[PDB]
Formats: structure tokens, sequence, C-alpha cells
């Protein structure tokens, strides 16, 4: 019901206590999803669903600085699966964003971009069918 990519704006950018969900439903043949939490022409926090990473599925996470990534993190616990309807909860928390997806605990990314009130974009790209996208304070 939404159109991808998605540019959700987050006004004065984040702070703790700030809960982004997103919900959405992957695609049949998916191969990739991402969401992109911006400061300008950085990304802050790039979450990034593979599902064919050399014929495995990963979360890649990463930051990505005056236009260059930095150093991956990856994480194996994969609660994502094509064809199937999905809620990524993003909670901003003091040193990492904590994400949640059909409510269970997926993964923390600490705070490498440290001015939190610049991180005012969420970009949402990738092979889903994007239902809504929406934050609140906790
Ligand atoms: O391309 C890979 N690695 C380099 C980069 O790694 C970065 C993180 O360190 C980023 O993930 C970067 O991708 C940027 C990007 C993602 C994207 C997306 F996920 C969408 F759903 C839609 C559009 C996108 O446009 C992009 O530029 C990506 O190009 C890559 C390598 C090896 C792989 F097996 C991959 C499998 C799936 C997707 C990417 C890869
Ligand atoms: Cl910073
Ligand atoms: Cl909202």
């Amino acid at each position: 019901m939404l159109i991808v990519p998605y540019n959700l704006p987050l006004p004065g950018g984040v702070v703790p206590r700030m809960l982004i969900t997103i919900l959405g439903t992957v695609k049949p043949n998916a191969n990739r999803i991402a969401l992109d939490f911006q400061r300008g022409n950085d990304v802050a926090f790039h979450f990034n669903p593979r599902f064919n990473e050399n014929n495995r599925r990963v979360i890649v996470c990463n930051t990505k600085l005056d236009n260059n990534w930095g150093r991956e993190e990856r994480q194996s616990v994969f609660p994502f699966e094509s064809g199937k309807p999905f809620k990524i909860q993003v909670l901003v928390e003091p040193d990492h964003f904590k994400v949640a997806v059909n409510d269970a605990h997926l993964l923390q990314y600490n705070h490498r971009v440290k001015k939190l009130n610049e991180i005012s974009k969420l970009g949402i790209s990738g092979d889903i069918d994007l239902t809504s996208a929406s934050y609140t304070m906790i």
C-alpha cells in the first residue's frame, strides 16, 4: 500500500525511547531488504537482510560515512521469510539501536553516528510490499 522505496522523515532526528515500526510483507522471490536511518548523505544505521549471500540468509548492518561503508556487523539469525508478513521495530536506546522482528529481539547496533538529533530520515527499500511505517515515543 506504500510506494517502495519509501522515505519516512524523523523530525529532529532520533532520541532514546523513540520506537520506529515497519509493517510489510516480503515478496515471493526476495533478494534483499534495507532500512537506512540517514544523517544527510550518511547512513547511521543500515539494516540489510540478504536472502542469498553465498546461498545463506544473513542480516548485514553497517554505517556509511562520507560515501564509504564501514565495518559490517553480521547476524545469522534470520527471521524473515519470503512471502510472509513482518513487523520490524527499531527502539532507539542510549547506546544502540535495538531491533525486534515479529516481537522477538533480533539484534543491537551500537551508535557510530553520535548526533542522534540529526538522523532525520528513514529510507525503506527492497523486495517488500510496504504496509505502514510510523514512529512513537515509549
Ligand atoms: O553488495 C554487497 N556488498 C557491498 C555493499 O554492502 C553495504 C553494507 O556494507 C550495503 O549493503 C551495500 O548495498 C547498498 C544498497 C542496498 C539496497 C538494498 F538492500 C535494497 F533492498 C534496495 C536498494 C539498495 O541499494 C543499495 O545501494 C552493498 O552494495 C553484497 C555483497 C555480497 C552479497 F552476497 C550480497 C548479497 C545481497 C546484497 C548485497 C551483497
Ligand atoms: Cl556524529
Ligand atoms: Cl508516525
